[PDB]
């Protein structure tokens, strides 16, 4: 079947199971096709979202490892544009309101995040070993 | 040219950048390889290596969506033995002695670790953003 191209975007912090899972759950949306990832820039994540420990540089070169991803685009921008969505031919944007545009176009395409498997829950399972008394 | 089976063993505890950059030059050892990598068990790492914080099935799971990794034995034998090696057709270990009977049959191939980009290392960086006085 013809190759569709899926784009997802985030943070990808402290890259863990949750993101790789939604990220297969994006690559696999159709038989074929291209996953492009868009990492947020430092400055923008912490304006809007919050605290964000690696850099970009850090947080693209770690997901570039990552089985499902085709291509990253690194910064890409805060907010997704239909020029962007033409620019790069995307058919779905994959995410789990702001995404109305998509949702009216037909190029929304949901995915699920995955509770308590993050990097910050594992240091909270090492830290649960010292008993408070 | 020849497929070439390559073996990496080791623990994948918060698998890491630093993992991934050790996988990915063990899978480009040669042009055309097969990697094939072995997740120690809980039990052998906690009484030969040291702590652990996920299971043995949260390091295999999250060690699957790594790009290079090809195939993964789960558990793996916590020495490797050239039965091993001959069971699962093993051309080159790939390792940072006990290797010494590896190298005398010339299946030794050195790979390096990074440091400074461990799962930890990440988390000593938010600890440094709250000054001790």
């Amino acid at each position: 079947s013809k190759n569709v191209v899926i784009y997802a975007d985030g943070v990808y912090d402290m890259l863990h199971l949750g993101h790789m899972k939604q990220l297969e759950q994006a690559k696999k949306l159709f038989e074929n096709t291209t996953l492009i990832v868009g990492v947020t820039s430092d400055n923008e994540t912490k304006l809007f979202k919050g605290q964000v420990v690696q850099t970009l540089e850090e947080r693209t070169e770690t997901l570039k490892h990552i089985r499902w991803v085709d291509e990253i685009i690194s910064p890409c921008p805060w907010v997704v544009t239909p020029e962007f969505l033409e620019k790069y031919k995307i058919d779905y944007v994959a995410h789990d309101d702001i995404y109305a545009w998509l949702k009216r176009a037909g190029k929304f395409k949901a995915t699920q995040r995955t509770e308590g498997v993050s990097t910050t829950d594992l240091i909270v399972r090492i830290l649960k070993n010292y008993e408070d008394y």
